């Protein structure tokens, strides 16, 4: 059967199912409604940065159509909606003056979701730093971000927290550090060889440290001032793709493990255990900032749940560890990526080159967190795959590969849960085809098709798959 035995009865009682978007990817109204520019506005408006010189000026126009989109998610039998608040739509300069029109938009969205029985899971930050903060402070290179993020977070807790009980601070800070400061392909486009300046060996570590300190400061504020009255929770969203040893050799197993620690341990070891992974301490040395005892105690235990975005898996091949001149965060791992074992590829690729369809990666990731980190409360905060550009409407709608993706990945998730993994919910990336950063509109992750000429929504087969699977 096309559900493959999956239904709500196959997951724990009260398990949360939802879909995800992010502000800049779906809202539109990027320079209207009082919204100030983000670093992505500036980046996307520079010729050559995004596929087809496209931007999020209009995107899916959810800003106007949110009630349509909420009605649709409810008709598809989802329980929750993960979306993000645009910082610069609340604070056009990221500090100081409040944009009341921006506040009303989020009030209206939140109130409508609640009216329709959909639980809001709210992200504070999803790559969209107010441009004014980038220019004035140097963004995430500056430790002052903790104070700036905390004041932002405080406003949002005050303003929406009588209704919103499930918060996230950040979305995938590893991607910010990697793409913005190591490879320099996302804003602020910084790296060792980059026009804007930078240093791929040091800056990604600075950035990540500042994300962790900002997260911890925001949570400290939540807990000391709002928790008692509001009684909600705050977590963080971390990306985690799976690494599998290419062979059972000591070297390859050590490689896969290093990759895990440099990928997920970078953030999880501080959040759970109050220190960076030992291997990162040993290899990165003085390029890795040190938490004071006070800071480490602020960071440790500061996430009420861990969001994991899980997409793919890779084989890892190891080498003997060498003394090396530092070049980059990426090169610091001392691993080789491999995409075939015994002559067979790990999986076919979706539209995005990095996304290999590997359902057992989901089991790998969830089981690993369960076994290594004391089985913390995990929420799968994003999981999905993309179709390419230029297909006909009907081709988009008949997304059989995506149907197969979700059934297989959710089966593997069910396997980990049945074995005792503390997973509280699952969210599909994405509700709608949207602005997919560097790929602009050439990458389609939605379970709902969006015609980018007319802006019409059309549910795909995978939407109907969810609707069947999630019926009450
Ligand atoms: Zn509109």
């Amino acid at each position: 059967n096309w559900l493959g035995g999956l239904s709500r009865a196959a997951f724990p009682k009260r398990f949360v199912f939802g879909t995800v978007t992010s502000a800049y990817q779906v809202e539109g109204m990027a320079a209207s409604g009082g919204r100030g520019p983000s670093i992505w506005d500036a980046f996307a408006h520079t010729p050559g940065n995004v596929a087809g010189n496209q931007n999020g000026d209009v995107a899916t126009d959810q800003y106007h159509r949110y009630k349509e989109d909420v009605n649709l998610m409810k008709s598809l039998n989802f329980d929750a909606y993960r979306f993000s608040i645009s910082w610069s739509r609340i604070f056009p300069d990221g500090e100081g003056r409040v944009n009341q029109e921006g506040v009303a938009y989020y009030n209206n969205l939140i109130n409508y979701l609640l009216q329709k029985g959909i639980t809001p899971y709210v992200n504070l930050y999803h790559y969209d730093l107010p441009l004014a903060l980038e220019k004035k402070y140097g963004g995430w290179l500056n430790a002052k971000m903790a104070d700036l993020f905390t004041e932002y977070a405080d406003f949002c807790f005050k303003t929406f927290g009588n209704r919103v009980k499930h918060w996230f601070t950040f979305n995938e800070p590893r991607i910010v550090a990697l793409l913005g400061y190591d490879q320099g392909t996302n804003p602020p486009k910084r790296c060792t060889k980059c026009a804007a300046g930078g240093n791929s060996a040091t800056e990604p570590y600075i950035v990540a440290h500042n994300f962790l300190l900002s997260h911890a400061a925001a949570v400290a504020r939540y807990r000391t001032k709002y928790q008692a009255a509001q009684q909600g929770k705050v977590g963080i969203v971390l990306d985690f793709n799976w690494y599998e040893a290419l062979s059972n050799s000591t070297e390859d197993q050590a490689a896969a493990q290093r990759a895990r620690d440099f990928h997920i341990g970078w953030y999880l070891d501080p959040l759970i255990n109050g220190h960076y992974p030992q291997i990162m301490q040993d290899l990165v040395k003085d390029r890795l900032p040190k938490f004071t005892p006070e800071q480490a105690r602020l960071v440790k235990g500061s996430a009420d749940y861990i969001g994991i975005n899980q997409y793919t898996a890779s084989y890892m091949k190891g080498q003997q560890l060498m003394q090396q001149t530092p070049t980059s965060y990426s090169a610091d791992w001392q691993v080789t990526y491999v995409f075939a074992k015994n002559g067979k590829p790990i999986g076919p690729q979706a539209n995005s080159n990095w996304l290999y369809i590997v359902p057992w990666g989901m089991y790998g990731c969830v089981n690993y967190i369960k076994q290594k980190y004391g089985n913390p409360t995990v929420v799968i905060t994003g999981n999905g795959m993309d179709q390419p550009a230029n297909l006909s409407r009907d081709q988009y709608l008949r997304d059989t590969t995506r149907v197969h993706f979700y059934r297989s990945y959710l089966t593997q998730l069910k396997k980990a849960i049945d074995e005792g993994a503390n997973v509280a919910g699952y969210f599909a990336w994405s509700l709608l085809d949207n602005f997919e950063w560097l790929s602009g509109y050439t990458s389609k992750f939605g379970i709902v098709y969006v015609d980018f000429n007319t802006l019409e929504r059309h549910p795909k087969a995978s939407a109907y798959w969810f609707r069947d699977m999630l019926k009450h």
